[PDB]
């Protein structure tokens, strides 16, 4: 029955706890089930979404970072169970939209606008003075994760994403990923990430954090797609412009040159998700490389 | 019945695969079983043995390089099986002995000689032209690994050993560990390896695989407890005498500068257990600091 | 179960009576049973509490305006039944603390300091 009453509290809140996890024989395999709790969003007192749109894969820790520790050990799954929850954690006395929908296809530019999501599956946001789910219909068949680089289309379904829109005022609430994997074949490896630019193009091809683009008039980028405390360490040849510098960031450890040659090396401590730093050197891409160990 | 007959083969040898894994509910606790092949040995044509004496602890990969990645979300365990066979893949036309027994107390000097050795429960050596195994009463203490130092008795058992002394010729054979583990306590988190040196003294207080002595008349020691290719990575201020050498090595790679106050990076690849690499700065001891990821 | 669902009203409140009392042989004595309203509490929007510390015997009227007539005829007690309870009058667009426990030494200095007090049963 809807009809009649209807409470729509002050305040409502949730509690939720702490997930301790579960496991199976050979066959082919082992298994898994979720708990993570991927990035927040931010108001919006705005009148156009912003979304956070983040991927999912076994290993892409801004989505995973209890999990991207026992896929150094196989390749390759499964999905059964996975929804995303918004925690509902901040009184009615605020309002909007919470956009949730994943799109297979985890990987393509957010549109820019609304009826643009809100044409993508997903389906669903709500207000953030309440407790929403969310569900994905997940398939059968054995992918691969990333030790590397591939094509963001033929190692994971596509990333998730996130969008609110309002104006009065507040710290919306939160969310993770409910689910349970499948991780066959037995392998064993892994660590950072170390990424290098070969002249002609580059090498991200042994697993993120960070997405290295340049804006041109070379001042450039060097950034993040995982969040927490890091310990950089890294890349070289030209030690031009400058490196390592940094702005949506949290502390920098620099003890390097400059270099026009040399060594380097930096602690972050991010913020919320995708904080980026830079270096300066010309113009046209080729340079050195580089390895980014989370921590 | 022993009796009569007996046939030393020329040859005898064994087949062994390749252990696929299996693990339980919340309880308070996950679980294991091994397959691991621990180093090998190498001849030893002379009259005194001689020891390769490795370490066990959830976390040495010096003695387990798959599992030592699913122990990066826990701390304490268990054991309740584990035990190391001689493989058994070299013919009779050579002999001597494999001694192979642990000692609890996985810290102190080996000795020097037998009979020292031939004391100490394990038991158990043979010929290198059989297949012998070993097997450890396990106990029942809930004991933490490191997320460093410690103190080599509260946090792990104790170090395994081997020796072998013969003469006839021969690459005698391999092992692993037998296993099942118990990973209470919920946790998550690790890395490498990252080891500063504090004037007063140092700190390796997050994952091991290097060991770094010195050898007075300032010339030092930077070494290993761990088998694989590396990066490195690390350590600075007054870069003084050299600065990565290497010695009993595998593939160096250092692109630093000597570095008085500069960074520095290298890529190994061992060989047999314990190989080292070596600086060169005075006379006694402070510096400044580094991080050892395996890779 | 405590779990999922909450609801901090904006407001709650309660609707106490009023108290009519009740009372037996000989035998060597008499009894009563509660009903009064002891003194409040004002604001504090200050960081260290503030105490309104009552007094409790048959006799201190600062505790007792009514059965503080009836014990003008008597002399000793027991108590078998006492409670006090924070009535409820006032939303939650409002917070803090309303610390309430009583210390049978019920005469020595409060203290000054609340883990003092959020160390004393009650």
């Amino acid at each position: 029955q809807k009809v009649t009453r209807l409470s729509a509290p002050v305040a409502l809140a949730y509690r939720e706890v702490s997930t301790q996890p579960r496991v199976s024989t050979a066959r082919d395999g082992i298994t898994r089930s979720g708990s993570e709790l991927i990035t927040t969003l931010k108001k919006n007192t705005d009148t156009e979404p912003k979304y956070t749109t983040a991927v999912l894969n076994p290993s892409e820790p801004g989505t995973f970072n209890q999990l991207i520790k026992e896929a150094a050990q196989y390749e390759k799954y499964r999905f059964t169970s996975l929804r995303f929850r918004y925690s509902p954690m901040s009184p009615s006395t605020t309002g909007g939209k919470v956009a949730l929908a994943f799109d297979r296809d985890a990987a393509k530019p957010p549109p820019n606008d609304l009826a643009s999501l809100y044409n993508i599956e997903g389906c669903v946001s709500s207000v953030p003075w309440t407790g929403f789910i969310l569900t994905v219909p997940t398939d059968s068949t054995d992918r691969f994760v990333a030790d590397g680089i591939s094509d963001p289309k033929l190692v994971d379904f596509g990333k998730l994403i996130m969008a609110t829109y309002g104006q009065g005022a507040a710290q919306l609430g939160e969310v993770r990923v409910e689910y349970t994997v499948q991780l066959k074949n037995r392998t064993g490896s892994t660590s950072a990430q170390i990424g290098d630019f070969a002249g002609v193009k580059d090498g991200p091809r042994l697993v993120s954090w960070s997405k290295t683009k340049g804006t041109a008039g070379w001042e450039h980028d060097c950034h993040f797609l995982g969040t927490g405390n890091f310990s950089l360490t890294l890349f070289y040849e030209k030690a031009p412009v400058s490196g390592l510098e940094n702005a949506d960031a949290s502390d920098f450890s620099v003890l390097g040159e400059a270099a026009a040659g040399s060594v380097q090396w930096a602690g972050v401590k991010v913020a919320e998700r995708g904080q980026g730093v830079k270096m300066v050197t010309t113009e046209e891409q080729p340079k050195g490389k580089w390895q980014a160990l989370r921590i």
